[PDB]
């Protein structure tokens, strides 16, 4: 499948995307406000992820840091970024289907909306200033917005026994961004699209 990645956001993102134990296509690449970069995923991808990171310096090996969604410093990422990403995921091509969500789990950084450029199923979008309404004690000193199992590291916010209910702070991503999961156990706002159709993943998509 391909899969454009349109940053329309006034500031440059790295993005990033890995099936977490091996780098999609290239892994990673700068986009610049108004940039695109296609990418190809093998038919057949499961669990992939596609995100963006902020204020990222790299060296010229491709070595560095970035504000969110850090990779172990690397440009071309393999493994899933640090939170807060907001995450498009994805998996392609499971008995005949595509899956895809855009997920809270792992907190907000930037706004995304994730789309099929081909036909037959419908697109989500997380687009609400999350950075800006974030609790307290979610806001991550880098920009973002954490999710609470990330900052409390507890059972009920990790779902670490397989059980948990919402909570205070899953609600919050939930009332803003009612299509993307909110914690572990949320109601599924997964989209089931054709087998091997192709996608748009679209940083700021209302900037």
């Amino acid at each position: 499948a391909t899969f454009e990645i349109v940053n329309r956001c006034s500031y440059t993102v790295w993005a990033a995307a890995s099936k977490g134990d091996a780098a999609l296509d290239a892994g990673g690449r700068q986009l610049n406000s108004g940039e695109s970069w296609t990418i190809n995923v093998e038919p057949g991808t499961n669990g992939g992820k596609i995100w963006a990171r902020t204020d990222c310096y790299f060296d010229d090996s491709g070595s560095g840091i970035c504000k969110t969604g850090d990779c172990g410093g690397l440009l071309r990422c393999k493994r899933f970024g640090r939170p807060p990403t907001t995450l498009a995921e994805f998996s392609l091509n499971q008995y005949g289907k595509d899956y895809i969500d855009i997920s809270n789990i792992k907190g907000f950084n930037v706004p995304m909306n994730f789309s099929p450029t081909t036909r037959g199923c419908r697109g989500v979008r997380c687009a609400a200033d999350i950075v800006g309404q974030c609790p307290a004690k979610l806001k991550a000193p880098g920009g973002g917005c954490n999710d609470a199992c990330t900052v409390f590291q507890t059972s009920e916010y990790c779902c670490t026994t397989g059980k948990c209910g919402p909570t205070e702070y899953s609600r919050f991503f939930k009332r803003l961004c009612p299509d993307a999961f909110s914690y572990v156990l949320d109601k599924p706002t997964t989209v089931t699209c054709p087998g091997s159709s192709n996608y748009r993943v679209t940083f700021c998509p209302t900037a």
